[PDB]
């Protein structure tokens, strides 16, 4: 959520060519002239990986999904709550 | 209220001998053979002072009167009253 060095990406078969070996998309070639596709998805389009899909979905800076990286308040009575808006009423005589 | 150099023993005429001048109790051979009273009073007894009068009714030590000296938040509404009790009751939701 999204995890330190990789995120849900990395779960996805469709990024694999075989059990630990990532598919590989396009050739050198291919990135000498046109470069890399930024609105691509590796996930979307089963053809493989392009430098940088592995951790694009991380925080930009890092420090931001380091900085998240320490203890949640979770709700455990609500299933489908985590947060809500609260409102405090404070009344003095 | 007491002041800073002296008193209000000082308003009392029946410490003064004539006018500016203070009256005597005694004499310097009284002195040397019985030795000062801490009891009597100079504005009671009626017959002069003694070493000592004019200042013992300030604080002990002085700087008593001298922190006490700076300002007041005098009762304007009521003539009998300088300092009563007060109670602040505070009910909150």
């Amino acid at each position: 959520c999204p995890g330190i060095e990789m995120t849900w990406s990395l779960q996805n078969p469709v990024i694999y060519k075989d059990a630990y070996q990532i598919k590989h998309y396009q050739d050198k070639a291919y990135f000498d002239v046109n470069g890399l596709t930024p609105e691509r998805d590796e996930c979307e389009e089963e053809t493989g990986c392009e430098p940088g899909d592995l951790t694009k979905r991380m925080a930009c800076p890092w420090q931001a999904d380091f900085f998240n990286c320490t203890i949640q308040t979770v709700n455990f009575s609500e299933p489908s709550v985590n947060k809500a808006s609260q409102t405090e009423t404070v009344t003095s005589r």
